[PDB]
DNA sequence: CTTCCTATAGTGAGTCGTATTA
DNA sequence: TAATACGACTCACT
């Protein structure tokens, strides 16, 4: 390991030295100056931005030192903060917390006074640690290298993109060790809250709130930035300049794996990554022996993917962003959004003011998320133009402890449409025919034209053809490319698509292409088992037609809609003439012959019948789509003036939802069967076990264990967090208790530990797919680009065709060799279970579709 | 039971009883 | 001495 071998004073040293080594030396100093970025506030950085860090930042900083002074000349106890926040530079402790808090704030949803303690306490630890090694390998990236011009100039602007190296020469020096907090999150929680809370004094920047109060369910402290910050970041721009999120990418090839932690970055100076970000320590110290080598080189290559900034987009990124009235409505505008005044009178109850405490909580409850959704985006416009020359840049990646590959970069190309947009690969190459075809094709997708042969998608390109023809040019004029589903990267396109016409099939061309199938998981099931309608259904099979699962269960639910529009029942009886009212809660159960002639009135398309699909890879059944037709159909559209037949919403929620259960029920009849039947085993396999009454037991409720297709362990571990609460006196005002999980329970959440045990095995496939995916792509067509988003794996224009085909070659292959049902059993047969094992099992009947079918499936292409 | 994961997380004022320090 | 800062416990919560 990196300690116990080499003193301090030197494990700060082999990065640099091995850094400078090969790529370069300018370069490589920049690195680990920019990984340290975000830890502390570069000295040298600051008084180069002569707007707004440079306010918030000092004010901060002072209070922190100054505040221990407040409490060094106090007698008695200490604030348990302060206890370890003393041996720690405040220079740094300002810094972290801005950039934390106001990463964050980016969170629409939490913005709890959980989280952003939890958010910052952390960073605060991962400074505590490593404190002088953070600081050392400064002292030491700082002084020049041993003479040399030429190698040292950097790469020779050679256009070869260094290639990282392996393991080999990598000095012991570099690797990792105790990747998690080692502090307890009560502790973590202390520290946070108070930087928050002089984070309040010194800079107003951020307040917090009591949220909806006395809710004894819904009752919590969040934080929501202050105006005139908010005000100065739609309108002054590079407002978050000198911001930037506790993970950037990278101008150099990232450190490989070959163990649980020890990636991504190289600076020995900061903390190191997870190889899976697992929400415990034990089920990570389980990944540590693994032998699993095609999980690494899986993700070493995905790694190894070298990014540029789409420096055209960009140019007009950041541009619109700051237009009253952008053609993108998927921006948070800058202007102010004013509300439905005092509803004429003043003191009433009826439906006005009634609904009014839901008619005015919009505005309430909007100005909050678009705040979010604009700090978000000043995040990845600042990165942009910050990298936007940047030869090449790339991405640490990650994955769950279900295996998905994330992306550790917050500026990761598994991002909205923006960010996406604004990536691009280097490596490409002159597109040709075989990619320009796709790119057109891609162009298409993004225009959200993908319910359609590709015959009729490249057509329809050349029909729009025109409508490109000052799109590339002034597009601040063209305001067509921005109403596609995707504008962004569609525009990407429409600037290639240019230029592939002003150079010909020679065009050389970086750009990703996308492809996603129809719907995952849905896919994989459909394919562990043969879903004879499944797989026709998620396009899985050779169609000559657009499989829309989402449209067919429409007709489909729909059909059943003119039969109890015809029949089916009745206007129940009211709730009136009884004993004592006893329960007068919807006088009224109507009938499904009414109910029909209300949605029948609504429409009802692929649109209701969506969510409610996919979920159900998730867990959703007809329970759950109640309330997501509502929300999601239902409840806005009254909530907009329409739906003024909806009189019984509720009921009319558990309709739909049970018409549409059907329909599905029995078309992807492989999924459902599949899951009911892992729900099943997790059950009687998770709860423990007593004995003939009296108390004993034997077996011990064991945590999920199984094996993926690539060799990627994993466990469930869906232990039961112990929580409590704190006694915070903040700002002197009043006390914040926080009620925070424990992070050293041992207990375990059956229920939960079910309902996911299915869910999950789905991703563990799309996600464990994907790895032999990449992997295989690249021996096999030796492919080294990857634009992957857990299930839309894209590469170069040229890269296209063999992945397009490759995909397949693995979805197949793997679901054949591979029993991932019955693989599953054998890994605890004996393992887990005992006796009994009967009332149980009920092996899933298998289809008939050989797999074959899908390496020529056009569509569906996941 | 009732929508996975990029992890999370009911709140504050009364009232006390302890180590801990200037 | 006598002043802190808070865990622990317990109600009522629009
Ligand atoms: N694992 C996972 N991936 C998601 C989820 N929602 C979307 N994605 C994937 O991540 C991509 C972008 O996600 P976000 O940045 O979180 O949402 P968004 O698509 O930008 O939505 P909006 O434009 O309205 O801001 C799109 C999709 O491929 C989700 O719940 N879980
Ligand atoms: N794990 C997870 N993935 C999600 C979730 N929502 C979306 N995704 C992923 O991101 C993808 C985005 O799909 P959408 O573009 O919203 O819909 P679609 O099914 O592709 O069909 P269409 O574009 O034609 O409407 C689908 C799925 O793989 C979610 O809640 N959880
Ligand atoms: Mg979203
Ligand atoms: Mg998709």
């Amino acid at each position: 390991i990196a300690k116990n071998d080499f003193s301090d004073i030197e494990l700060a040293a082999i990065p640099f030295n091995t850094l400078a080594d090969h790529y370069g030396e300018r370069l490589a100093r920049e690195q680990l100056a920019l990984e340290h970025e975000s830890y502390e506030m570069g000295e040298a950085r600051f008084r180069k931005m002569f707007p707004l860090i440079t306010t918030l930042l000092p004010k901060m900083i002072a209070r922190i030192n100054d505040w221990f002074e407040e409490v060094k000349a106090k007698r008695g106890k200490r604030p348990t903060a302060f206890q370890f926040l003393q041996e720690i530079k405040p220079e740094a402790v300002a810094y972290i917390t801005i950039k934390t808090t106001l990463a964050c704030l980016t969170s629409a949803d939490n913005t709890t006074v959980q989280a952003v303690a939890s958010a910052i306490g952390r960073a605060i630890e991962d400074e505590a640690r490593f404190g002088r090694i953070r600081d050392l390998e400064a002292k030491h990236f700082k002084k020049n290298v041993e003479e040399q011009l030429n190698k040292r100039v950097g790469h020779v602007y050679k256009k070869a993109f260094m290639q990282v190296v392996e393991a080999d020469m990598l000095s012991k020096g570099l690797l990792g060790g105790e990747a998690w907090s080692s502090w307890h999150k009560e502790d973590s929680i202390h520290v946070g809250v108070r930087c928050i809370e002089m984070l309040i004094e010194s800079t107003g920047m951020v307040s917090l709130h009591r949220q909806n109060a006395g809710v004894v369910g819904q009752d919590s402290e969040t934080i929501e930035l202050a105006p005139e910050y908010a005000e100065a970041i739609a309108t002054r721009a590079g407002a978050l300049a000198g911001i930037s999120p506790m993970f950037q990418p990278c101008v150099v090839p990232p450190k490989p794996w070959t163990g649980i932690t020890g990636g991504g970055y190289w600076a020995n100076g900061r903390r190191p990554l997870a190889l899976v970000r697992t929400h415990s320590k034990k089920a990570l110290m389980r990944y540590e022996d693994v032998y699993m080598p095609e999980v690494y080189k899986a993700i070493n290559i995905a790694q190894n993917t070298a990014w540029k900034i789409n420096k055209k987009v960009l140019a007009v990124a950041n541009v619109i962003t700051k237009w009253k009235h952008c053609p993108v409505e998927d921006i948070p505008a800058i202007e102010r959004e004013e509300l439905p005044m005092k509803p004429e009178d003043i003191d009433m109850n009826p439906e006005a003011l009634t609904a009014w405490k839901r008619a005015a909580a919009a505005v309430y409850r909007k100005d909050k998320a678009r705040k979010s959704r604009r700090i978000s985006l000043e995040f990845m416009l600042e990165q942009a133009n910050k990298f936007a020359n940047h030869k090449a840049i790339w991405f640490p990646y990650n994955m769950d402890w279900r295996g998905r590959v994330y992306a550790v970069s917050m500026f990761n190309p598994q991002g909205n449409d923006m960010t996406k947009g604004l990536l691009t690969l280097a490596k490409g190459k002159p597109i040709g025919k075989e990619g320009y075809y796709w790119l057109k094709i891609h162009g298409a997708n993004c225009a959200g034209v993908d319910k359609v042969p590709f015959p009729e998608r490249i057509k329809f390109i050349e029909e729009n053809h025109e409508n490109i023809m000052a799109c590339a040019k002034s597009p601040l004029e063209n305001t067509w490319w921005a109403e596609q589903d995707s504008p962004f990267c569609f525009l990407a396109f429409c600037f290639e698509y240019a230029g592939v016409q002003h150079h010909g099939l020679s065009y050389n061309c970086s750009l990703p292409l996308a492809f996603d199938g129809s719907c995952s998981g849905i896919q994989h099931f459909s394919a562990m088992l043969r879903d004879e309608v499944g797989g026709r259904a998620v396009n899985l099979l050779p169609s000559e037609t657009v499989q829309d699962i989402y449209g067919i269960v429409a007709k489909k639910v729909n059909e059943i809609l003119q039969a109890d529009a015809i029949n089916g029942t009745d206007n129940e009886v009211v709730t009136v003439t009884d004993e004592n009212t006893g329960e007068i809660s919807e006088k009224v159960k109507l009938g499904t012959k009414a109910l029909a002639g209300q949605w029948l009135a609504y429409g009802v398309t692929r649109s209701v019948t969506k969510r409610s699909v996919m979920t159900l890879a998730y867990g959703s059944k007809e329970f759950g789509f109640r309330q997501q037709v509502l929300e999601d159909t239902i409840q806005p559209a009254i909530d907009s003036g329409k739906g003024l037949m909806f009189t019984q919403p509720n009921q009319a929620a558990g309709y739909m939802a049970k018409l549409i259960w059907e329909s599905v029920s029995v078309t992807v009849v492989a999924a459902v069967e599949a899951m009911n039947w892992l729900k099943s085993a997790a059950k009687l396999l998770a709860a423990e076990v007593k004995d003939k009454k009296t108390g004993e037991i034997l077996r011990k409720r064991c945590a999920v264990h199984w094996v993926t297709p690539d060799g990627f362990p994993v466990w469930q571990e869906y232990k039961k967090p112990i929580q409590t609460r704190l006694n915070l006196m903040f700002l002197g005002q009043f006390r914040l208790q926080p009620t925070i999980n424990t992070n050293k329970d041992s207990e375990i959440d059956a229920h939960k530990q079910e309902s996911g045990i299915a869910p999950n095995f789905v991703h563990s496939q799309d996600g464990s797919h994907l790895r032999k995916t990449v992997v295989w792509a690249h021996e096999k067509y030796g492919i080294e680009s990857f634009a992957l988003i857990h299930d839309s794996f894209g590469t170069i224009p040229a890269d296209a065709a063999n992945l397009f085909k490759a995909v397949r070659e693995t979805m197949v292959d793997t679901y054949e060799s591979c029993d991932v049902l019955a693989d599953f059993y054998d890994q605890f047969a004996d393992q887990l279970h005992e006796s009994q094992l009967d009332k149980m099992p009920a092996l899933p009947a298998k289809g008939n579709l050989n797999l074959r079918d899908i390496l020529e499936s056009d569509f569906a292409f996941a």
